[PDB]
């Protein structure tokens, strides 16, 4: 029978805690995280940290997680993936239970219910520490992988400060499940050992994309036993807690037959002396190939476990310490300065993939508005995206990483975005010479106009165009794709996907699309005019004064800018419309954009504060009405919950274009408290008060639920589009720190609050340390501002 469930005896408040939460805070300097919890209670939802390579990465949370995957998200994994906050049961485990009492010890807090043990985990730049104390026994996990190689490092130091010789048996615990979907691989899994090598291979050929790809977990000693089947592991009547494979019998077979659950383990008994500690080291990699498998499993137990630790955080350190502030607040520091580029490049370059999103596929407007934050990076990527181009003008939204196949949206607002990151990039490095490469374009069987996409098989051909023609004709295709009223159709959606067919053979509009056009073009005539091109720049002008005109007399609802129009004449984002009463995009790119007028984007910002009353939620809304009710389709967004998400909810990507746009007009003020605002440090989460709010504070969530008695809590968190923006937004609007021209540049509006803040900036290799005074001033010599 089952043993209840032990409730725990709560955890004190100790020092040396900033934020100080009632399950853990900030331990300075702001790379350090640690969490300090009692067996039987966990955060209320999985805290995950991810630590990725170029071709690897792993996601752990603070009390025992684990994805592994080589070559893509939702096409090859390691280890299973489970989006249940409730339970989430780890698929990897590690067990150092005590040979004679048999009591069973665990460093993670999930895979141990007893209340008298202590359980502390760290989350840092690159790596994880878990150290587990139950009854003086302590055990320390370490979590790292390493660079260039696809491999996954653990390792376990167990320090035995007793009195007493003890025996120790330790037991790792692996799930293999390689494909996108459980029980459906499992039937058709392989797992083979080899005497020679420490090692237990693991390989999927039912996988249709991956049939020679081999896993392998190997440990850097000898191994008595091993075991491939949960039926033995695990068995029959227990748990994870329970395993059973280590009470009844301390001895596992070697199987090799294959049965409805596969795994690896590796055996090794340890006898420790009083103050006398081990050091372990688990490798978690995978190669093609057999002989590849064994050449990486042969380099990697021979060469070193620590050195690559320290090279991940020399790496991680130096990567992240680029760029510095030293403002008086303390979330700031700790947050914007290395959270937010390790969030960023982590997740946005390296693994795309967090404990509530999967996403494999790249997208043709994700990584060209996710680079903009930091310079050769960007010209990779604006490379990359430049050859998803087709002859016609339409680009690909999304597409492989590795095969390049991907489909064909009829998205109109992606066709434009390359434009917009060309502008960026030529202002801010100023190197031309990016504009004339040679770019492939790829040829594909087209879209039917009954259908949104088709993935097909695109096939490269031989004609080649530079980036410049690669820009320009998306730009002219969109210009011919402009509805009646002269504003750009919205035809497969815009920025915001959710707001699907709105037009599909209709009429139907964005303003916001308008606005970003315009935008665009304003700076892609002048690269037009440089490189001389007279005919397009011409029907630029005119189709720019054209829309500008539209904008500012069709645009305008009486107090705020309209949003569209429907495929019936029905407009969008109009207060006449019972939902979808304001939205802002288009008051946010209304100033953005640098078009307009000054007094009409002073009256749309007034509109703003409408949404910005909640403060007790805590939330930018976009729209202030919830949409319960179809009365004209705006599109799939009704299935969304109303204050969830996109509907009424939160959205950090489009809330801090609020802040960049009052930190532009000079309201400084304002851009400050909506930035403190947006923060999720101190977002109400201060001791315990904020238990609704469940998602990790250290990391800026994308979705915030604002209306009914659920609210306040946040969702899809370490998946985010606002990283990068909000690093942007704290580098320029609010510190006056911007390289518009290769040439640093000091135009400052400090807080009211702040007084005074230092920076240091390492560019060209040059580290100089920018002190910002009360009015003017640097500390390496007083210079005036923006010199």
């Amino acid at each position: 029978p089952v043993p209840a469930f032990p409730v725990a005896e709560p955890v004190e408040d100790a020092g040396d805690l900033d934020f100080w939460n009632g399950f853990g805070g900030f331990a300075k300097n702001g790379q350090e995280y640690v969490v300090r919890l009692n067996g039987g209670q966990s955060t209320p939802h999985p805290w995950i940290n991810v630590i990725s390579n170029e071709n690897f990465g792993f996601h752990i949370s603070a009390e025992g997680a684990g994805f592994s995957w080589s070559r893509n998200s939702r096409d090859y994994q390691l280890t299973p993936w489970t989006n249940d906050p409730v339970i989430n049961r780890p698929g990897e485990a590690f067990y150092v239970a005590d040979v004679e009492t048999g009591k069973l010890y665990t460093p993670c807090a999930a895979l141990s219910r007893d209340p008298e043990a202590m359980f502390e985990t760290r989350h840092g730049l690159g790596y994880s520490i878990l150290t587990g104390v139950a009854d003086t026994l302590e055990v320390e996990l370490t979590q790292t992988v390493d660079r260039e190689k696809p491999v996954k490092f653990s390792q376990v130091i167990v320090r035995n400060k007793g009195s007493k010789s003890r025996r120790l048996k330790v037991y790792a615990y692996v799930e293999w499940v390689l494909g996108n979907n459980g029980q459906k691989s499992a039937p058709f899994i392989l797992s083979r050992h080899d005497a020679g090598s420490n090692a237990i291979f693991a390989s999927n050929p039912y996988s249709i994309d991956y049939s020679a790809r081999t896993s392998f977990l190997t440990l850097d000693s000898e191994a008595s036993g091993f075991t491939t089947s949960r039926r033995e592991f695990i068995g029959r009547f227990g748990s994870a807690q329970a395993p059973q494979g280590i009470v009844a019998g301390a001895a596992l077979s070697g199987t090799t037959e294959v049965d409805g659950d596969p795994c690896a383990a590796l055996m090794q008994e340890i006898h420790l002396k009083p103050g006398e500690e081990r050091h372990m080291t688990f490798i978690l990699g995978d190669a093609d190939n057999a002989e590849e498998a064994e050449a990486l499993v042969k380099d990697v137990r021979q060469a070193d476990f620590l050195s690559v630790l320290e090279e991940s955080k020399k790496f991680w350190t130096g990567f992240t310490g680029q760029l510095q502030v030293s403002t008086p607040d303390a979330g700031f520091n700790h947050m914007v300065n290395n959270w937010l580029p390790y969030q960023a490049l982590a997740c946005r370059i390296l693994a795309r993939t967090a404990f509530y999103q999967s996403s494999g596929a790249f997208g043709f407007r994700d990584q060209l508005q996710d680079t903009l934050a930091f310079p050769d990076l960007a010209r990779t990527q604006i490379l990359r995206a430049a050859g998803r181009q087709f002859p016609e003008g339409d680009v690909q939204h999304w597409w492989l990483p590795l095969t390049g196949a991907g489909v064909r949206t009829t998205i109109s607002d992606d066709v434009v975005w390359l434009a917009y990151a060309i502008n960026q990039y030529v202002s801010a490095t100023g190197d031309a010479a990016i504009l004339d490469e040679s770019i492939p374009f790829l040829k594909g069987p087209a879209l039917m106009p009954g259908q949104h996409d088709a993935f097909f098989q695109p096939e490269t051909s031989e004609r080649s165009a530079t980036l410049y023609e690669h820009a320009a004709l998306a730009l002219d295709l969109a210009i011919h794709r402009t509805g009646e009223n002269g504003l750009p159709l919205i035809l497969g959606g815009d920025w915001n996907d959710g707001m699907n067919r709105v037009g599909v053979g209709g009429k139907g509009t964005s303003v916001w699309l308008g606005w970003f056009l315009a935008g665009a073009l304003r700076d892609f005539i002048e690269i037009a005019e440089k490189r001389g091109d007279t005919d397009r720049v011409g029907k630029w002008a005119s189709h720019r004064e054209k829309l500008r005109h539209v904008l500012e007399t069709a645009g305008w609802d009486g107090s705020y800018y309209r949003r569209g129009y429907f495929d019936d004449g029905t407009p969008l984002g109009s207060a006449s419309s019972e939902e979808c009463q304001i939205d802002s995009l288009g008051q946010s790119w209304s100033v953005l954009s640098g078009e307009g007028e000054e007094g009409r984007s002073r009256q749309a910002m007034d509109a703003v504060m409408e949404h910005l009353v909640d403060e007790k939620t805590g939330i930018i809304r976009l729209f202030t009405p919830p949409f319960s009710r179809a009365s004209h389709d705006p599109g799939y967004i009704k299935g969304y919950p109303p204050g969830v998400r996109e509907n009424g909810g939160q959205y950090t990507h489009a809330a801090t274009w609020v802040v960049l746009a009052l930190a532009k007009q000079g309201r400084a003020q304002e851009a400050w408290n909506c930035f403190k605002l947006l923060n999720p440090v101190n977002h109400a989460l201060d001791a315990a008060s904020s238990e609704t709010y469940r998602v990790e504070p250290y990391v800026v969530t994308a979705d915030v639920y604002g209306e009914g008695a659920y609210a306040g809590r946040g969702g899809w968190s370490w998946y985010t589009g606002s990283a990068g923006w909000l690093y942007r937004a704290a580098v320029e609007g609010i510190l006056g720190i911007t390289r518009t021209d290769g040439k640093l540049h000091v135009s400052p509006s400090l807080p009211e609050d702040w007084s005074g803040f230092s920076i240091r900036i390492t560019l060209d290799g040059k580290a100089r340390d920018i002190a910002v005074s009360r009015k003017a001033g640097t500390a390496d010599v007083s210079v005036s501002v923006d010199g």
